[PDB]
């Protein structure tokens, strides 16, 4: 409740010139940037407690405790003790600590990449300083400068409106509004939230433009004080995540069951009540998989960084998953399929077609520049146009300089300045009284100006728009200079002119004008843009103007890739069916051979109504028909046609098309740029907002932001989206297989009563060696040459962890790695004197420190450490047999449909993994001192080879398993083993 003078007098500011740059910076440095402050958080404290002290590591923390107590009771009691317990503790503790560090290096990394994408797409406001308009980062606005807003932009700070032009804002988020409340410079209510002279932070200007003085800036804002609570914030979990958990749950159920069973088995065989619970605890711990979620989050984060490099920024991680399943792409034409770099090619007037483009000069012998009709046409183009040359281009040529405005008005303005002269004087020659702006629902632009004829003081009215609309507003024709009527002979010549200019892939516009009678509208009468002050019809059409706009380079290949993937492409444009059909013919939306109902009518020379609608695979639906249609008809066109093009369509229509596409049961992505798109951009599954030309509304409302506005960028993004899935399945498949060889020894040991084949140190060696680096390498895998040549996926029918993964890992591949390790075990014992038949039952006697007389097969007598040494030589051999079989499992994991001979060994990280593991096994087995500390003994050379036959069998099996897939689709193998 103040005035414009009191406001400018309190903060200090010129209503017509704004602040000065020096003063602006003085205030910018005086009170801090216009950005909210970060909220409270848990530091590394709660970050490390969850890592080193979580749920699975806790058990290891116990193993370490127990062992230390085992050493203390020893050194305090027994003279000259042993040290296997002290080094066991020193080894276990080091494992919990490392696992924690690795996980930390991963949790942070993701938290940081997401923060980077927030500054990729910042917000830049429009401020007026020293009398000039400039777009600066929202973080540089201060209190006092002048700020201008336009329908589609976001209010930067708390403004005090000083001048508005039918400006409306969306005040729903702060409070609870719905409809657009209009912002007027006058004051209306005592409550600041109800008055219209104040713009607010985080609000958006729906329609109109306005000016205002920044009253409040930075945290000193309404939503800033409210943010006390906001600080917390909220996030989410992708589908995949709630898929993994589910799995984990089932497995836990299977694991708990088996535990109780192993319990009854132990007691029916005479174990100690305590030994049965020790077994239940161990078995349930060995059946539940560990790591699944960390690898899912890391894989997604890494893929997003891959996508932002290829021009596709994702507002969240759920978008990374939805992009792959994409079935339909509803794309627009001017901006996506094209470049918006249009240029006038053919002009129509005096029933004649005229060419142009006088090579940045006055040559080309286009048309007499003297033509009267041409003077009228050149004048309306130069007058109704709203664009203007960017300041300071007095040096560059007429075609290469910079302009501000629609691409249509820019092509028009340049043609008129090259072969027609300076527009600023042409614009002052005639004074602009009242102007009405363009719109997609109107489809025309009009304005009235004074007439510079010093002998005629009348009023001139000019309007341009889609040639069809303008034709319906004319009853005369400016012909050869005079006027004539629009009868059918020239009406048909005009129709054949639309197809001549249209088939050329050119954009066409209509231009007409009329002399308002100064007797019914005097020089003093003001024609406010409210009611019918101008005769819409009875105008004088002067002539058409056509311009070319080419498609992007990569676009033809993109549509081809979509067709091979099993993806439908739809073009939604505001132009004419001819230009639509054409662009479609070029990009590839409408491939060769397919015809429409009109094409068949033309070939057969039969009425269009007689032709069968099912006979045509492709169709071009207009807008009037779409408005008149119900729902079953829409489903008919969407289901029966393969290539559907939509021409002449308002924005309020897009939603009907999207609802039709979802009714079928398909995932859709839509490309949007304005305000009327926000509704559509929310209902669809993937909202693609333009980065270059979009508005704050389109970006806030969508899931993704296209950085280059290229249709080609998208298809590449979907390729990146499918690869995530493929690699995730491969990695999980590689991780779950080692579970079988680690559990089978503890089973035969208890049931069959033989010496323990795998122990605690060796098992930890397997998990950390063959499951960490090789697994990570898999993420980096390339794409098989089938990724785009395969149908999309139905999330309901196809899941990540299904009953087939467990079939290949546990059942087929696993059991083989187990047999491979059992051979190296049997071989080591038989050679050292203990044969296989004699081994069943020796455990009871084997594990007794007191029987130094153990007798072997050849009849020799063994002490306690002499036989324990051979057992340890078996733990080490098992280990190596596992790395050897892992070689094979890893190679076969690279591809699931193609061979490795086809895919190739170009992955460097995977190789690194093979050589490094081999090195770890050779190093630990041969180093001089592991004996004392880790309990691994040297392996003789004839032993390393025991696992080789089992490693070749796995590779050959998977190779054939695949050949049969490639040859017989939908067969038994694909139904059963394709995960
Ligand atoms: C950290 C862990 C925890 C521990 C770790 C541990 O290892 C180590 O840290 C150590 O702790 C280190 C700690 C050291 C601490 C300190 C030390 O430093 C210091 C030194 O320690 C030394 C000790 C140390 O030297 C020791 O030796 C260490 C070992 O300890 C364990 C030993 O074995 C054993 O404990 C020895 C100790 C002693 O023996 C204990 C005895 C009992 C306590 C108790 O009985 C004695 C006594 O009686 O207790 C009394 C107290 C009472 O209140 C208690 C109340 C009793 C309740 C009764 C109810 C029972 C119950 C319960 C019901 C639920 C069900 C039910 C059926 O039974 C039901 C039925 C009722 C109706 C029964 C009623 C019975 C009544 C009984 C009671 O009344 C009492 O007995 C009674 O009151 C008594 O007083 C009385 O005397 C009674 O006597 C008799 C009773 C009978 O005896 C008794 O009842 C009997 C027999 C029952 C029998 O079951 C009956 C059967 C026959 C049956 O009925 C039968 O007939 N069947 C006939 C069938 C038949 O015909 N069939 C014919 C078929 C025809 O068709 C009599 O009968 C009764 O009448 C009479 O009343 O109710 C009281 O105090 C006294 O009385 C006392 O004497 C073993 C270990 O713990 C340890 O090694 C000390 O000597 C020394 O002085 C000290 O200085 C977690 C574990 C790990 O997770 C796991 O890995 C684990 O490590 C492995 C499993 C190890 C195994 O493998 C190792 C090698 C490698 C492994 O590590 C590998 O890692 C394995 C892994 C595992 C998994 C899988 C896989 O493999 C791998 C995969 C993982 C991979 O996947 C991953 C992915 N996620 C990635 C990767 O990791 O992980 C091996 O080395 C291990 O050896 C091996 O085990
Ligand atoms: C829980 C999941 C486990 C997964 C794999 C577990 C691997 C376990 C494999 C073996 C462990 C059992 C212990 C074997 C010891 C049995 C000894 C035996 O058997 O002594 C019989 C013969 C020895 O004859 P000799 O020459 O000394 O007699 C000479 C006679 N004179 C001279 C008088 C003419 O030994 C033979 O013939 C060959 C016997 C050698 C081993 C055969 C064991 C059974 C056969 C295949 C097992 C693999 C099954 C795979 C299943 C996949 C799904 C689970
Ligand atoms: C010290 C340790 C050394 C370890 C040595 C390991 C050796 C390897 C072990 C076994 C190898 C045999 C496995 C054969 C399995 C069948 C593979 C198969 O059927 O692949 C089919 C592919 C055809 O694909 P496509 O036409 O659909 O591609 C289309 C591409 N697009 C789309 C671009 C046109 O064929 C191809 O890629 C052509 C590739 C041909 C490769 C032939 C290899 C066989 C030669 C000897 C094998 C060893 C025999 C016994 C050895 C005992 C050794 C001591
Ligand atoms: C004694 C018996 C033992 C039996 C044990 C069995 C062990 C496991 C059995 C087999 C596993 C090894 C199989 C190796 C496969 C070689 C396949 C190959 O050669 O396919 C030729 C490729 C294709 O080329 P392209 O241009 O047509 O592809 C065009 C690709 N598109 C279309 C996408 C552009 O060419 C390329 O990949 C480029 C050249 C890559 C050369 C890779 C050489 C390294 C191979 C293995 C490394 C050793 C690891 C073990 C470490 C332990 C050592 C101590
Ligand atoms: C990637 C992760 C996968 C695997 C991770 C495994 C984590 C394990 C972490 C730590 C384990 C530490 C083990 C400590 C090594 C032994 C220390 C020790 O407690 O030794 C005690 C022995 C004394 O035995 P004694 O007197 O009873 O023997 C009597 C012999 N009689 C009587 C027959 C003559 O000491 C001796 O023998 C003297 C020999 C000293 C041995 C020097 C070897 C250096 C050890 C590690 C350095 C290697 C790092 C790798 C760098 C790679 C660079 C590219
Ligand atoms: C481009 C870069 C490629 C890199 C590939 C991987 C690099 C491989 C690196 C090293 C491998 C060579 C190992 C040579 C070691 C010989 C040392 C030796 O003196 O050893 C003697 C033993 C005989 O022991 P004994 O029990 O009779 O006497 C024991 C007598 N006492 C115990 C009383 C002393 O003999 C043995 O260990 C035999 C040793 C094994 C023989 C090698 C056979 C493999 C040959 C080629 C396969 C290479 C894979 C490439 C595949 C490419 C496919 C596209
Ligand atoms: C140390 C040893 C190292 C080497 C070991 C090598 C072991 C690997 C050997 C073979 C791999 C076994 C893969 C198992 C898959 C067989 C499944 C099968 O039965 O699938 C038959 C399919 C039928 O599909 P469908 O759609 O008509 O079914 C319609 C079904 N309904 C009517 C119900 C809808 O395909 C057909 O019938 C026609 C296709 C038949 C393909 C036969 C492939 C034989 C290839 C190699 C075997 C020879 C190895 C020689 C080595 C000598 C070693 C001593
Ligand atoms: C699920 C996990 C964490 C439970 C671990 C239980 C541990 C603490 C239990 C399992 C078996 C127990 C041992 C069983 C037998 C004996 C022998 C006795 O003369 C001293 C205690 C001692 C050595 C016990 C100490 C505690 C012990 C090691
Ligand atoms: C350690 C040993 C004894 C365990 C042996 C486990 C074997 C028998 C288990 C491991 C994985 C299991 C398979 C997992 C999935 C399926 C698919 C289902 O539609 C039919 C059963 C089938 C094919 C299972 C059969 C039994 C199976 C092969
Ligand atoms: C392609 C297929 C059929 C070939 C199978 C070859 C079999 C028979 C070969 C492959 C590796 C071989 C083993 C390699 C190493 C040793 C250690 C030695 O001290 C005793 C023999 C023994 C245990 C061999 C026995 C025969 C063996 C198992
Ligand atoms: N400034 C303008 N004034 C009048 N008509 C225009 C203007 N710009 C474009 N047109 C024409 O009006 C119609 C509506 O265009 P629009 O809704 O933007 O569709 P598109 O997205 O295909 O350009 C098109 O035929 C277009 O050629
Ligand atoms: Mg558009
Ligand atoms: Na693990
Ligand atoms: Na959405
Ligand atoms: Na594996
Ligand atoms: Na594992």
């Amino acid at each position: 409740k103040l005035s414009l003078d009191e406001l400018h007098n309190k903060y200090g500011t010129d209503l017509t010139r704004g602040l000065t740059n020096a003063r602006a910076k003085e205030i910018l440095a005086r009170d801090g940037p216009n950005s909210l402050t970060p909220p409270p958080t848990t530091p590394e404290w709660i970050k490390f407690c969850r890592q080193l002290f979580g749920g699975f590591s806790i058990l290891l923390w116990i193993g370490a405790i127990l062992c230390f107590l085992a050493y203390g009771i020893q050194a305090a009691t027994e003279d000259e003790p042993a040290n296997d317990n002290l080094y066991l503790g020193v080894v276990l503790s080091t494992v919990v600590i490392v696992t924690g560090c690795f996980s930390y290096y991963q949790e942070a990394k993701s938290s940081r990449i997401m923060d980077s994408f927030k500054n990729m797409v910042p917000q830049q406001a429009l401020v007026i300083r020293d009398g000039e308009k400039s777009t600066i980062n929202a973080e540089f606005v201060v209190a006092g400068d002048l700020v201008e807003v336009k329908g589609g932009d976001r209010i930067p700070a708390d403004l005090r409106i000083i001048s508005a032009h039918g400006c409306k804002v969306d005040n729903s988020s702060l409070t609870g509004e719905s409809e657009p409340q209009t912002r007027s410079p006058e004051f209306s209510s005592e409550n600041p939230l109800e008055t219209r002279n104040i713009a607010f932070f985080s609000t958006n200007c729906v329609e109109g433009t306005a000016r205002g003085v920044v009253v409040y800036t930075g945290d000193r804002t309404v939503m800033g004080r409210i943010a006390t609570l906001a600080s917390g914030l909220e996030v989410g979990r992708t589908p995949i995540a709630i898929e993994i958990e589910h799995f984990i749950h089932i497995i836990t159920g299977v694991a708990v069951f088996l535990g109780v069973s192993f319990f009854i088995l132990s007691l029916i065989l005479g174990y100690s009540w305590l030994e049965a619970v020790i077994f239940l605890i161990g078995i349930i711990v060995a059946n539940v998989p560990e790591g699944l979620l960390a690898t899912v989050t890391v894989c997604l984060t890494l893929t997003a960084k891959r996508m932002a490099r290829k021009n596709c920024l994702v507002k969240n991680l759920e978008a990374v998953e939805t992009l792959g399943s994409t079935s339909t792409i509803c794309s627009d034409k001017t901006g996506t399929l094209t470049q918006n770099r249009m240029t006038v090619a053919h002009m129509w007037f005096d029933n004649q077609i005229h060419e142009a483009d006088t090579t940045e000069n006055q040559s080309g012998a286009a048309f007499d520049k003297t033509s009267a009709t041409w003077s009228a046409l050149s004048r309306i183009a130069a007058l109704c146009n709203r664009a203007v040359f960017q300041a300071g281009q007095d040096n560059v040529p007429i075609l290469k300089r910079s302009v501000a405005g629609d691409a249509s008005e820019s092509a028009l303005l340049k043609c008129i300045e090259l072969c027609c002269g300076s527009v600023q004087g042409m614009r002052d020659r005639n004074p602009k009284i009242v102007e009405i702006p363009f719109n997609s629902t109107n489809k025309y632009q009009l304005s009235i100006h004074e007439n510079e004829k010093s002998s005629e003081s009348r009023y001139l009215l000019v309007m341009k728009g889609a040639p069809e609309r303008i034709l319906d507003r004319c009853s005369t024709i400016l012909l050869n200079g005079a006027e004539e009527p629009l009868k059918e002979d020239m009406k048909e010549a005009f129709q054949n002119a639309y197809l001549e200019l249209g088939g050329l892939g050119e954009r066409v516009l209509g231009f007409c004008h009329f002399a308002l009678p100064e007797d019914k509208y005097n020089e003093g009468y003001p024609f406010d843009a409210d009611e019918p002050n101008f005769p819409t019809t009875d105008l004088c059409f002067v002539g058409l103007m056509a311009m070319i706009d080419p498609p992007r380079a990569a676009v033809p290949d993109a549509v081809g890739k979509c067709r091979s993937a099993g993806i439908k492409v739809i073009m939604v444009t505001g132009d004419h069916p001819i230009t639509a059909k054409a662009i479609a013919k070029g990009v590839g939306i409408i491939s060769e051979g397919n015809e429409t109902i009109e094409d068949i009518a033309a070939r057969l020379n039969i009425p269009i109504g007689q032709v069968n609608p099912r006979d045509a695979k492709a169709c071009v639906v207009h807008g009037s028909d779409l408005k008149d249609l119900s729902t079953e008809v829409l489903d008919d066109i969407l289901h029966y046609h393969t290539e559907i093009v939509f021409a002449r369509t308002s924005p309020q229509q897009k939603l009907i098309i999207v609802e039709g596409c979802q009714r079928q049961g398909a995932i859709v992505a839509v490309t949007g740029d304005g305000v009327n798109d926000s509704p559509a951009l929310k209902k669809a599954d993937i909202g693609v907002a333009m980065g270059i030309s979009g508005s704050d509304v389109s970006k806030q409302a969508a899931d993704m932001i296209l950085l280059d506005d290229n249709f080609a960028s998208i298809v590449t993004g979907v390729e990146e989206g499918r690869l995530i899935f493929d690699n995730l399945k491969k990695s999980i498949a590689y991780t779950l297989t080692s579970n079988i060889p680690e559990i089978t020894p503890f089973l035969v040991f208890i049931i069959g009563n033989v010496p323990l084949p795998l122990g605690t140190v060796t098992i930890l060696c397997i998990d950390l060696g063959t499951d960490m680096v090789p697994a990570i390498s898999l993420a980096y895998e390339q794409a098989e040459s089938d990724i785009m040549k395969r149908q999309p996926r139905n999330p309901k029918t196809d899941k990540l962890v299904n009953e087939r993964l467990i079939s290949m890992a546990y059942g087929q591949i696993g059991m083989i790695q187990a047999l491979g390790g059992f051979f190296s075990y049997f071989v080591i014992l038989a050679e050292n004197g203990f044969l296989p038949m004699d081994l069943i039952g020796k455990r009871v006697r084997w594990d007794d420190r007191w029987i130094s007389d153990v007798e072997d097969s050849f009849g020799q007598q063994w002490t306690y450490e002499q036989r324990k040494i051979v057992e340890f030589t078996c733990h080490t051999s098992f280990f190596i047999s596992i790395v050897v079989v892992q070689w094979a499992d890893l190679i076969i994991c690279k591809t699931r449909r193609n061979s490795i001979f086809q895919q190739g060994m170009k992955n460097k990280i995977l190789i690194f993994g093979l050589f490094e593991e081999t090195a770890l096994a050779a190093f630990l087995s041969y180093c001089p001192g592991t004996d004392v500390a880790l309990r691994m003994y040297p392996l003789k050379p004839s032993w390393w080879f025991c696992a080789f036959p089992y490693s070749l069998i796995i590779f050959l099996y998977d190779e054939m398993r695949r050949f049969i897939i490639r040859r017989s689709p939908g067969g038994w193998v694909e139904q059963e083993t394709y995960y």
